[PDB]
């Protein structure tokens, strides 16, 4: 739909998520993309015009797509989705500037319940990682600025 909410400032698509986690904080509960059944990523979604608040959307989105439940116990702040030919500085090297595709607002949640039916539950999988493997998926994934979220957490890496 075209109910979708956009930074006024970059033009980037407002994006809500959830970081969950165990209560031991050990795994991270993960999802496969619609489009790329292969890649595991994180529940999250589109900002709708209605919603007061990204906590909503990020709550919303984790239910939607993960038939998870929990409480919001930490704001993990913004991260970027930066793609869109190179601009050399001559002491490193970048991508030519383009403005944001994605700005994320990411809450890390307690998971308290997950239910095997929701309503995406037969158009993607969904299953706990430890640090190491959610690290590992992210990077298959091509999705560093969910890892920077993941990074953020409370997540026990060691
Ligand atoms: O193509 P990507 O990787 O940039 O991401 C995809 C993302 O998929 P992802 O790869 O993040 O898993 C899709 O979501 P999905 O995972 O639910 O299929 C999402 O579709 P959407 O309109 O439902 O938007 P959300 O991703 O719930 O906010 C967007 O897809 P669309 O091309 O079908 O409209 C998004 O595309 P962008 O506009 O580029 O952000
Ligand atoms: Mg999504």
């Amino acid at each position: 739909r075209e109910n979708q909410v956009y930074s006024p400032v970059t033009g980037a698509r407002l994006v809500a998520g959830c970081i969950c986690l165990t209560p031991d904080k050990k795994q991270v509960l993960m999802i496969t993309s619609s489009a790329h059944k292969k890649r595991w990523i994180v529940p999250k979604g589109g900002v709708e015009k209605d919603e007061p608040n990204y906590e909503t959307t990020a709550q919303r989105q984790t239910w939607e797509e993960a038939g998870c439940i929990g409480k919001i116990v930490a704001n993990l702040g913004t991260v970027e989705d930066m793609r869109p030919q190179f601009e050399n500085s001559r002491k490193d090297s970048e991508v030519a500037k383009h403005p944001p595709r994605t700005e994320f607002h990411f809450y890390e949640l307690e998971i308290e319940n997950l239910l095997d039916k929701f309503p995406e539950c037969h158009k993607r999988h969904r299953k706990l990682y430890s640090y190491t493997e959610a690290k590992q998926n992210l990077i298959d994934a091509k999705r560093p600025e969910l890892l920077e979220a993941l990074n953020r957490s409370a997540i026990i890496k060691d």
